[PDB]
């Protein structure tokens, strides 16, 4: 149960070598960012990060993102303008940080011929852009992701974080529908567990809907845990529970990344979990520190990771991409929600995912109130 589970796809690095390297690189970068772990912000329960490799040489690995955090937003603090982070579990934050890197990389491709050489993207013959060959991303988490991977209840079942609650709880037998006004009045906000979000990324990709208008689906090649690694539980949680998925749109797949623990596993530590979450993306001068309860920084400023900020980045790319090179038509992007819906193939993939969970007996995905996404840029 402690042996690595091979990827069912490509695998270009020795598993245990890759696992130890990515875990070392993420920890090292986090130390660098926290003044050799001396910052108040070095205090963490869970550390996560993303490492990129190019080709076969593990020496070339580059840390893309580093994050911490174990909490989510208080329901009263939901933003209807995209200004608040909903979910500050480290692994979730590390993906959003990766998104910024992806926007930057598209901008390098689009800027000019010289910046273009540095980009990890190439033109796709199918339209838009795709990764250069053998560019891979690897997810590191210092412990097993919450929900199905950690809890071992029913094997593979969907589970939610619940506001101000520890751990996760099963999804109900009848599909739960959240409402803006119900949450404001005191219904506790539910957020899908990290196990469930990563399984989601193993179908719809890590890039999200908006980025899929520009690029082909991108998947993690590896998921590396720094503690509580159990191959069989993790393989079920990360993909196998939804092997029943069908009718995926073009380029989507049920991704089955390498799964591995590390040679020197961490221990469970005592202490109250920090209420904050650190994030950093390669290229950033410093970490950003977010209060998990409000989803904003300590001064009430919006995160560089918030919906609004990501949409700002997306809009900037949208103005640079010739219409005929988009993967999905979107002439005059306005409301955030509607722009996401323009990613038609991604939405179809998401629907196949939701159906897979339901049909497998694992419950129904619990979505946010729609009002979160009903905003435009000024
Ligand atoms: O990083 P996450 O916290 O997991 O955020 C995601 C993400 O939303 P944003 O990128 O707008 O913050 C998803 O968007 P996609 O790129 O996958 O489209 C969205 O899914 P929808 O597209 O269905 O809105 C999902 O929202 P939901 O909770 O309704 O599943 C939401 O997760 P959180 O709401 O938990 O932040
Ligand atoms: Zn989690």
């Amino acid at each position: 149960s402690r042996q690595p589970i091979p990827s069912e796809g490509l695998q270009l690095h020795l598993p245990q070598v890759l696992a130890d390297a990515v875990s070392r690189l993420v920890l090292g970068k986090f130390g660098d960012l926290t003044d050799n772990f001396s910052s108040p912000h070095a205090r963490r329960k869970v550390l996560a990060g993303v490492v990129m490799t190019t080709g076969t040489d593990v020496k070339d690995a580059k840390v893309i993102s580093v994050s911490t955090g174990t909490k989510c937003i208080n329901g009263e603090y939901m933003s209807d303008r995209g200004l608040a982070l909903n979910d500050c579990h480290a692994e979730i934050i590390s993906r959003r940080s990766l998104l910024r890197f992806l926007y930057t990389q598209l901008e390098l491709y689009l800027n000019n011929k010289d910046d273009q050489k540095r980009s990890i993207f190439q033109k796709s013959e199918r339209g838009g852009f795709r990764l250069k060959e053998n560019v891979q991303f690897h997810l590191y988490i210092s412990t097993s992701p919450c929900g199905d991977a950690r809890i071992f209840k029913a094997r593979g079942q969907l589970r939610t974080k619940i506001e101000s609650g520890e751990g996760t709880i099963p999804v109900r037998s009848n599909a739960s529908i959240q409402t803006w006004d119900g949450v404001l009045q005191g219904e506790r906000l539910l957020t899908m567990s990290c196990s469930d979000k990563i399984a989601r990324w193993n179908v719809v990709g890590i890039q999200g809907s908006l980025l899929s208008i520009f690029v082909e689906p991108i998947y993690f090649s590896s998921i590396i845990l720094g503690s509580l690694y159990h191959g069989d539980h993790l393989s079920r949680a990360m993909y196998q529970r939804i092997s029943n998925i069908e009718d995926l749109p073009p380029l989507y797949t049920l991704n089955k990344p390498l799964l591995s623990g590390i040679s020197n596993a961490e221990a469970r530590q005592p202490g109250k979990a920090p209420n904050f979450s650190v994030n950093w993306t390669v290229g950033d001068s410093a970490i950003e520190v977010i209060n998990a309860t409000t989803g904003k920084d300590e001064l009430g400023r919006a995160s560089r990771l918030c919906k609004h900020a990501l949409y700002c980045r997306w809009m900037r790319v949208h103005g640079k991409v010739p219409s005929h090179l988009l993967r999905s038509k979107i002439t005059k992007p306005n409301v955030y929600h509607e722009s996401k819906l323009a990613a038609k193939e991604y939405q179809a993939a998401k629907a196949r995912l939701f159906t897979a969970f339901i049909k497998a007996g694992l419950g129904a995905w619990v979505e946010k109130p729609t009002e979160q996404d009903q905003f435009s840029l000024t």
